[PDB]
């Protein structure tokens, strides 16, 4: 449809022109006051932080330079900022500053106090099938969108989509993305979301993203994820078979979507045809999806996050509170230029 062709040449000449001249350096530390650690990892971590003259409320993601460097990691860190600062949809969580000091790179996103559609997920089980495709229509736009901008997401899975106060997904987490005309190559994502071609290690496009959409989906619909074992190179053994056992509640819809997207010859996959996205939107699982009411956010969602304002901490969880420190030698100056 030209009224889509025209939307996402719209998107892509807006996220170009971000694109080739990044922001740099829009805020700086100490105009924030730290809450909470909501997160942490293995060179970085997220915060809860407020801004000292607004008081807004944004979640500060920190990644630690030197241990970027050791973990080999530059290049993903540098894709994160360069890609968030350029994108703009509605279920991509929003970039507002970035900044640099001698030991740190900061990203201060948007807060989405409704947590993760994970915690919902465990807690509840499994969704409805109405409730599975609500959020998937969510992601099918916005992997429609990224695609077009030659971007691959290659880290879907329930933890990274948190849910706002609307009930609607924001799409957290661009430490794995990359813009990637043709293939690439890179072993990243998590072990029950990787497509085989990542697991082979071969040269592999954005059909991967449409790989772990079926995951996504099945796990939403089931409770649990379709290749799950113990061990990962059980995991991994399951998903190159490909042989995949369906819930006897799952809809026969549902069944010929998920067999389409979960399709190991990624020549064959959903999603990366000849008529690309419009075969999942046009999968009789879609029909009751109206587009453009989901872009929107018009559509009523089937559930809204239990939450007592912007500040609440309640669905993430509880971490050892450690020091962000800054040193007075500049580390690393020379790898994170562009940042
Ligand atoms: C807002 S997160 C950083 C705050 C923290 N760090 C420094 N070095 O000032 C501190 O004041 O201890």
């Amino acid at each position: 449809q030209e009224s889509v062709k025209e939307f996402l040449a719209k998107a892509k000449e807006e996220f170009l022109k971000k694109w080739e001249s990044p922001s740099q350096n829009t805020a700086q530390l100490d105009h924030f006051d730290r809450i909470k650690t909501l997160g942490t990892g293995s060179f970085g971590r997220v915060m809860l932080v407020k801004h000292k003259e607004t008081g807004n409320h944004y979640a500060m993601k920190i990644l630690d330079k030197q241990k970027v460097v050791k973990l080999k990691q530059i290049e993903h860190t540098l894709n994160e900022k360069r890609i968030l600062q350029a994108v703009n949809f509605p279920f991509l969580v929003k970039l507002e500053f970035s900044f640099k000091d001698n030991s740190n790179l900061y990203m201060v996103m948007e807060y989405v106090p409704g947590g993760e559609m994970f915690s919902h997920l465990r807690r509840i089980g499994r969704f409805s099938e109405p409730h599975a495709r609500f959020y998937a229509a969510q992601i099918v736009l916005t992997f429609e969108y990224l695609h077009s901008l030659d971007l691959i997401y290659r880290d879907l899975k329930p933890e990274n989509l948190l849910i706002d106060q609307q009930g609607y997904i924001q799409v957290t987490d661009f430490g794995f993305a990359k813009r990637v005309k043709g293939r690439t190559w890179t072993l990243c994502g998590t072990p029950e979301y990787l497509a085989p071609e990542i697991i082979l290690s071969k040269g592999y496009n954005k059909a991967v993203d449409w790989w772990a959409l079926g995951v996504l989906i099945y796990e939403m619909a089931a409770g649990y994820p379709p290749f799950f074992a113990d061990q990962p190179i059980q995991i991994y053994e399951k998903i190159v078979s490909g042989k995949v056992r369906f819930p006897s509640h799952f809809s026969s819809d549902l069944k010929d979507l998920l067999r389409n997207l979960l399709q190991v010859d990624l020549t064959k996959r959903f999603g990366n045809l000849k008529n690309g996205v419009n075969d999942i939107k046009n999968h009789k699982w879609f029909a009751t999806t109206d587009w453009i009411a989901i872009y929107q956010r018009k559509v009523e969602a089937p559930f809204i996050p239990k939450f007592k304002g912007p500040g609440d901490t309640s669905n993430f969880d509880d971490y050892e509170e450690e020091e962000i420190r800054v040193s007075i030698n500049e580390k690393c100056g020379k790898e994170f230029t562009e940042f």
